[PDB]
């Protein structure tokens, strides 16, 4: 009704730039490369 899909944008607003989840997600990016 609300959406909390609008938070997932700016959660990734947050990766842009000190949070696990936030290194988590960069590991998967990095693992790209491996």
């Amino acid at each position: 009704g609300i959406g909390a899909f609008g938070l997932l944008g700016f959660l990734a607003a947050g990766s842009k730039k000190k949070n696990e989840q936030e290194l988590l997600e960069l590991d998967k990016w990095a693992s790209l490369w491996n």
